[PDB]
């Protein structure tokens, strides 16, 4: 019933295969579970107050570890704290996630990787055991849409990353969707667009 | 001849295993090649300005392809540009390079990320091809100093990414120092720590 979508690619539908093919998910998502809650993290909109971790955000956990209290902190590690925990318990709250962004340089961007920051937390959506550390999430499913320049079997960085950090944090089911190949191919792009957002709707109608 | 530092950790060498490993290995580089240029890129520090892929940089980007003057765009973007190229060029104006970061979440820090953005460039780092991409960059060296919660046989995600795009770009040579598995094992921190400052200064002298 709650569907987070993390939408990682600074630019819109119109310039990006990425969102293009997220949005085409989502109003095949809406139209067949019209009852789920639908909200949107835009990690690139100056709106959201993405977190980074930094050298307050690192200090502010340190004098926290230590002892003092939360209003011993300035007012902007205060902020920055609790923008970095509102950001935890959002993806706590969702029963499924999907994540739409480009590759860019083998990896995932700046941005997502803040995201996946604030999504692995000791004692949030992981915890130490004496057999090592175990996943505290159970039953959420994740959908990673990703625009490539080439064609990876999936095998690219970005995606088995993104697929690491949510196996590890106990999201065992992980689809990808992934447009391809166009960079290689320009003249395919129609058939390959194409491919991609019929695999879209689709998602929108079994996810 | 000329050896580029890149620092991509918030704090000091006070308060960081790999930050201590790098300034180690400084002492022992300047006291070994006195007449050698050291230019620091310290990501986190106030003053460097670094860019990241955002909307301004990729909007500044698709004007100059279509045919605008670099002048007619916003003073920001033309800022951006301007520092994304400069970030560029200092990395073709080093003969060597060291990079010093912590690994977090199995991934590099975010601005380290936003920096390998900064050198992953079509035309002027690597170029596409009929026999694939190729790199733009010859004999150069690098040193990849990086501290892990655990042990990891240099097989973790972050030093294997950043051995990727260096390799990627030219540079074969790629030496790695790994002060790892003190949060494991906090009781042998003394000597865990003494081994990887045996190396950094080891390092100091051969590389
Ligand atoms: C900064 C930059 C870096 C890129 N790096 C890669 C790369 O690692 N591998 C690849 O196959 N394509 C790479 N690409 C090409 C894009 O992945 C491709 O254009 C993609 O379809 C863009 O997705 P989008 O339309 O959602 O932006 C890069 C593009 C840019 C702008
Ligand atoms: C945000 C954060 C994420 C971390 N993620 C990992 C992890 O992916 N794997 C690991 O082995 N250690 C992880 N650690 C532990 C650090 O890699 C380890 O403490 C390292 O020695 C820190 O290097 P430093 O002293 O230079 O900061 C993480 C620590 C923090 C602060």
């Amino acid at each position: 019933s709650k569907l987070l979508v993390v939408k990682a690619h600074p630019l819109t539908k119109e310039e990006s295969r990425s969102v293009r093919a997220l949005e085409t998910f989502l109003a095949s998502y809406r139209e067949t579970n019209p009852s789920d809650e639908i909200e949107i993290l835009d990690v690139y909109a100056p709106e959201t107050n993405m977190p980074e971790i930094d050298e307050e955000l690192l200090s502010a956990w340190g004098a926290l570890r230590a002892g003092a209290a939360f209003e011993t902190l300035s007012e902007n590690q205060q902020q920055k704290v609790a923008r970095f925990n509102e950001l935890t318990d959002q993806f706590l709250s969702a029963d499924k996630v999907v994540i739409a962004n480009p590759m860019w340089n083998l990896n995932v961007p700046t941005r997502l990787k803040a995201w996946v920051d604030t999504i692995n937390v000791a004692g949030k959506t992981f915890q130490y055991t004496a057999e090592g550390p175990k996943p505290l999430t159970s039953g959420k499913k994740a959908l990673h849409i990703q625009s490539n320049g080439g064609f990876y079997e999936g095998k690219d960085f970005a995606s088995q990353y993104i697929k690491a950090i949510l196996n590890f944090i106990g999201v065992d089911q992980v689809d990808g969707l992934f447009i391809e190949g166009i960079d290689h191919f320009p003249d395919r792009a129609e058939e390959l667009l194409n491919t991609a957002m019929t695999k879209a709707t689709e998602y929108g109608k079994t996810f």
